[PDB]
């Protein structure tokens, strides 16, 4: 089996719901970071062998939206194209099982990664193809139904959250203070200019976007505590303490570690292991543990072994319970702040937060990084890298 | 690489617009041939290591219908599951893909293949989140957008095979010579009961669905002749020479070879290679051809080689290009009948024509067989096996 | 104040929810009966000094439908017209209110009634201007929103009859008796001939609706008592005791005594009396009580001096009630059947029955008559008439 | 035939378009001015005998809109209550037909005018029963089909205005000269204090909305002829031109001159006359001609004999036109502003414009006065008063 490199990453800034990109779609936002992480892995369209990308929210977006960013982007007709599908994990299992395909010989060079616009993501008329016949009908969100909500269950990705509160005993204030470091370590990190690498610029015809709409400075303890529950009567997971509802793409350039070596193309990092593992739905959110322990164990490696992790913060609930489960360093994780402060546009956000990782370890000059994501209908992914 | 094999194969019927499985959803279908796939392959389904599914028209279906197919079907909780989307071709690059992960050891049983229901697929505003202001709006059917329209030329489906026709030089008189002939093929093999190992019943609470709705006996050239062009003024495809819109199911299991030694499983056959190609998406119906050399290349063979050929007939226009240009023996594909009789439920037809052409390898004696299906964006996929 | 008469009447069958008429539109039925209504008259459409006219559900009509009934009969665009609404009251509210125009003096001749499709009737998405923004959103039935519902107390108007069924002491027995009898009657009606001369047919282009489809010949006591209630739990009123949902017009010319002597027009009758009166809401069905008293006094007449009676049936448990409180002659009601065998096509109904009552009264030879219905809201409105 | 006095008139402010009335309905508005126009009649409730008023856009609003505006102002539930639709004419017919039902001697003393809340009204949905089938569907914008365009030239209102300017030579120029006028007119009597006794508050639980939201203050010609024509390619009506789309109710206390002697009220007016015309829908905004010519010979005046003129600007071609066919004072007419400023909320303008002229028909000390609106369909209608 042959290694597989991370060849190069770009990302869009992550709009706000409503905000930067409410008319930009998501395959516009693909094309934009597909172009430039192309361009920053020293290579030309034409060299990729197959595009795999993750998009959830497709609904009247037309076939195959990995193919409409694939052609956008340049890549030749020729060359096949996939949408994923493994709601919250779409982003970053696309550059796994890129790797497991390039590692076996069947592609060399791929595009991966994931887009995804909220906003635009359209209302369902279920009943419209045969009608409603008297009385009134279901006019759905597809973002609700199709996005942010457990099929199996019935109730929203926030009940979830609580679940794990009510089951880990994660206080309201353990979670606000969650909330609260992650939003003061984006503004941080922001300032200091440490997103500006990664970001590539969308020109909307002109207004440029290049930076990441959702931080709230000046977040506090006093302001999140007031916070009413956004889920359930009495519960303890709000908006604040939540992920963002968000819009954005992020795209990678993979290849053959020899590939790389033949083009002198110098990596953003190896690919060490992956995982992908399940957990009840209705505890989705502690899909990391199973999924990171798995990849660990493929790589041989302890928690101890790793020196950075990105892991979503789809709500802080989830997050303390994975951080303090998998023994991660509480200060180590999330370094330049989360998907609470950042947001959290689904089928992108694996892609997102692996290219922050990777251009963080470089500055650090760290050797090894994890990213994991908990998935809706209870599972997680990870993957491994190294430099 | 290890060797992989295909265990088992079911399917349900194939319904009509509107028919059987008006009101039986895609998820229903699949858990249904899902359950008589694993019982085919004499396995339980916690020996199920992960499912990858086709499915394209999953709007308002809830999150990651591969997951609910998966649950449904009794597969633990800690197995992944995800939905992959190339068109079409689906359902079958969901079993070559399989392979592949099978094949570089990451995986040692899945689930794979298809489902789709097109008469549920629902009606779509895109205006509904943020309102349409004044005047009116637009109110899109997600079957034609996202399944059966082209979004680079913004045209059906059908006028890309209008384009073969043309380029090709094939008279409509052609393409309702090949229509008539899937018609009475798949009238007689129903006849003869040659559908009946692979079906699985529908049990509706109860009303069984075990017979291809779709299939038209008593076709003739006169009646397909006084049909009128379906998708271009002066054109030559019509509603009787194109393929239908459907409903359906179809799930096969793949397992590493060493594994089914192991656990004394007859497989219907081995996988020998695959192939996946582009081509510009205004001829998207020529994609087998790119896709079908590029897998006999992958095993060495010649279209020689090839005892039985299932081949999709999304358009009698393109699928007689495609036999003509491969050199396939006329009479030595689709035996039993095409998607012009049978039906086109898109996610699920890559893995129902499988299911077909396995079976009928079984009862014939035939050593090797080749499928293949075209793909709405321009893309061909291929499987060849063996037995 | 001079007298007023109706010169003449014609009204379409009444058409079943989604049955004869499921294409065919209020205005196009209200052309047909109004343009028939004129010849009956013996005067052309130029001799219609204003059209005042009844109709509920105009949703997506566009402006006005009483002009575009005026203009379609071909009454020209120098005359006035104008669409009103007492919801079930509309099309006998015309034909009263007509005739205090003219006896005031500020008309001489009148085109009067109303029109109604319900099958065509449309939903309505309240969100969709400004938008739903996130989450599922209200998808509206406007027949049952506009139509068939309470505003003031957000119920179906059959739980106005239920409310009534209560108060009253009215029977599920009593009611489908009252069924049972509309139903035999207009059967016996139907089949004698008996609406032969007030239809008029519609032409569907060829299809001729001239039949009443509503009509449930057969209907049986031990029928109607296996039905379920239909709006409330352990409630006693059941679609076969309830009036129907349906489609249709009926149209009246209406002029000033004198000029129709000056005409030579022999008129159907001479108006004697109306009056329009309220009650609580809750209690709907009994409008006709108050609203027939004032007529009657307005006539220095009694019940004991009119010889037929049309009561409307919107649900048998309000029509038990208003015959009993008036001392109806309960074989003098509604002599060729009623609503719950006829249909409520709610505009039209008081147009409808007012047409059944002159050509009944002028075929008996009686001398007066008496039209009255409940309206939605808690009204009544009463024509009395003499010949 | 006894005389009708009008006893008092409030209205609400005018809203913009999605502006301070987007979540105050129809029927909020009607029912606070039918209250306090109650209260300006020195009348409690339970002496309106009935009450008739206009309102157009009424899909989803339930059943009568003017039986929940007289409810809602504590007018019994005995006093029937009814909805006219005779479009932009609807609130001023209200106030005639009223007066014709008063003369006779059938009410004594009635609620009349009309409510209207344009932002308010939905989208409509024709397929939604029935079912779309297959393909796209209409989504449709009730405002525009049922309010501002024509259903006989299927074209919006604009256009029949394009028809006048075109008919009459009535220049952009000109046009844009009355707009300017109407915008300056309105800023002087707003500031001036005009408008402050007509006008009732309406109160948001709290938002005090107490001033015309509409009127641009620095219009200048400049301005003007920058702008866009809004209907027509190279025409000459442009947003700034034509009236605006807009939210509002006005409620009037119509009774007997000798009612009102018997209580003491001192009216603000006698009606003299009315009269209601039709023309070519093509040409619908010359209806004011007809209807003022017969309303004026019904008078035995001439336009000479009147004092004050109240002429709904819908577009300043049509007003135009309608100033200088009936040779009328060119500056005693909307002296205060009209609808291009203050806005059309089409049921309710025509009482809002007599709102207007009586109020300022008693601050002049003026005799006689007029009020006149063109009509959608190709109608208008006429009230003559003094005082």
């Amino acid at each position: 089996m042959r290694e597989v490199v991370i060849a190069s990453a770009a990302r869009t800034a992550v709009g706000s719901f409503g905000g930067a990109f409410k008319s930009v779609s998501a395959v516009e936002l693909g094309v934009t970071a597909a172009k430039e992480a192309i361009k920053r892995a020293n290579i030309t369209p034409d060299m990729i062998d197959e595009s795999l990308l993750g998009g959830v929210l497709t609904a009247g977006l037309g076939q195959n939206i990995a193919r409409q960013i694939a052609l956008g982007a340049g890549i030749p007709v020729e060359k096949p194209a996939m949408t994923i599908n493994i709601v919250c994990g779409s982003g970053l299992r696309s550059v796994s099982m890129a790797s497991q395909l390039i590692a076996l010989g069947d592609a060399d060079i791929m595009l991966v990664g994931g887009a995804e616009n909220m906003s635009m993501s359209p209302y369902l008329v279920p009943s419209a193809r045969y009608g409603a016949r008297m009385g009134d009908a279901a006019f759905v969100d597809s973002m609700i139904k199709d996005g942010l909500s457990d099929i199996f269950n019935n109730y929203h990705m926030g009940i979830t959250a609580e679940n794990i509160a009510e089951q880990w005993n994660i206080t309201r204030e353990e979670q606000d203070e969650l909330a609260l470091a992650s939003q003061n370590k984006a503004e941080k990190a922001q300032a200091e200019g440490k997103f500006d690498e990664e970001i590539v610029p969308v020109v909307i015809k002109d207004t440029v976007v290049d930076k990441d709409e959702y931080i709230k400075p000046g977040t506090t303890m006093e302001k999140l505590a007031k916070l009413r529950p956004a889920f359930k009567k009495d519960g303890t997971v709000t908006a604040g303490n939540a992920s963002g509802i968000n819009d954005g793409a992020a795209m990678l350039v993979v290849m053959a570690k020899e590939k790389a070596e033949e083009l002198g193309i110098e990596p953003l990092a190896t690919i060490v292991s992956y995982g992908t593992a399940g957990v009840d739905p209705k505890i989705m959110g502690y899909g990391p543990v199973p999924a990171t322990k798995k990849a660990l164990e493929a790589a041989n490696m302890t928690i101890e072994d790793i020196d950075l992790v990105e892991a979503n913060e789809a709500f802080a609930a989830q997050s303390v319970a994975v951080i303090r489960d998998l023994n991660i360093d509480m200060n180590k994780v999330n370094v330049n702040g989360g998907a609470i402060a950042i947001g959290h546009p689904i089928g992108c956000s694996g892609a997102r937060i692996l290219t922050t990782l990777l251009y963080e370890m470089k500055r650090r000059d760290a050797k090894t990084g994890l990213a994991t994501l908990c998935i809706g209908g209870g599972m997680g992914t990870t993957l491994i890298v190294k430099r």
